[PDB]
C-alpha cells in the first residue's frame, strides 16, 4: 500500500527563455527566472507571451531546449517524459509520445513560430545550442552529423531538443545526444525530421 492522499504529481515543462534567430545575430533571451519556473511548473499556468521557433525550456531539475515544426513544439522523451507544458489555460498534454524515437511533441504555443522541414538533401548543417552558438555540422548519417570543430561535450549540455538546420534555414533533426570520446564531443545524433514528419502524418 502507500498513502494516497499525500502523493506528489510531477511539475509540467516551462518555457523559460527563447534563443532568438529572427536578425543576424542569434542570442539567448530569458524571460522567467528559477522562483517563477518553480511555481508555474507546479501551476502549470503560464501567461507570458511566446515568440520564436526555440524555446529554453526547464524541468525542476533540468534546462533544455524543445523547437517548433510544423505547428508542434518538438523535445526529446529522456528529458521531458510524459510531462504536460505549461500554459496560459493551465497544463496542456502532450500531443506525441514516442519513447522509441526519443521524441514528444505539444501543440505549439500561442505566438510561436514554426520551422519548415528541409527538403534540400544538403549535408551541411548548423546546430543551434542552448547559449545560442551556431555550430557547423556534416551530416554523416540519417541521424548522425560531426562537428568541424570538436567541443568538451558540457558545450552540448542543455542542447537537448534544439534544432540541425540546413544553410536555408529549414529543420533537419532534433538534436538529442553527443557521441563524446574522453569528455570531447567530435559528433551527434538526432531525430530527423522524416521521423517526425511520419508521426504527423499518423
Ligand atoms: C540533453 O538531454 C541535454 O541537453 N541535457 C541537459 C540536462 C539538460 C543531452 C545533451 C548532452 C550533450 N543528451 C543526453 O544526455 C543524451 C541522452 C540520450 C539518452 C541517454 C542520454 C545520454 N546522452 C548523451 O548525449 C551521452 N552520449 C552517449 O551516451 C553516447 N555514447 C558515448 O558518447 C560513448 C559510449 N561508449 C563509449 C564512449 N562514449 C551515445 C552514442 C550513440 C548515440 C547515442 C549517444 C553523453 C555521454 C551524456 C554525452
Ligand atoms: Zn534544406
Amino acid at each position: 500500500g502507500s498513502h494516497m492522499a499525500s502523493m506528489k504529481k510531477k511539475g509540467s515543462v516551462v518555457i523559460v527563455g527563447r534563443i532568438n534567430l529572427s536578425g543576424d545575430t542569434a542570442y539567448a533571451q530569458q524571460t522567467r527566472g528559477e522562483e517563477g519556473c518553480q511555481e508555474t511548473s507546479q501551476t502549470g499556468r503560464d501567461k507570458n507571451q511566446v515568440e520564436g521557433e526555440v524555446q529554453i525550456v526547464s524541468t525542476a531539475t533540468q534546462t533544455f531546449l524543445a523547437t517548433s515544426i510544423n505547428g508542434v513544439l518538438w523535445t526529446v522523451y529522456h528529458g521531458a517524459g510524459t510531462r504536460t507544458i505549461a500554459s496560459p489555460k493551465g497544463p496542456v498534454t502532450q500531443m506525441y509520445t514516442n519513447v522509441d524515437k526519443d521524441l514528444v511533441g505539444w501543440q505549439a504555443p500561442q505566438g510561436s513560430r514554426s520551422l519548415t522541414p528541409c527538403t534540400c538533401g544538403s549535408s551541411d548543417l548548423y546546430l543551434v545550442t542552448r547559449h545560442a552558438d551556431v555550430i557547423p555540422v556534416r551530416r554523416r548519417g540519417d541521424s548522425r552529423g560531426s562537428l568541424l570543430s570538436p567541443r568538451p561535450i558540457s558545450y552540448l549540455k542543455g542542447s537537448s531538443g534544439g534544432p540541425l538546420l540546413c544553410p536555408a534555414g529549414h529543420a533537419v533533426g532534433i538534436f538529442r545526444a553527443a557521441v563524446s570520446t574522453r569528455g570531447v564531443a567530435k559528433a551527434v545524433d538526432f531525430i530527423p525530421v522524416e521521423s517526425l514528419e511520419t508521426t504527423m502524418r499518423s
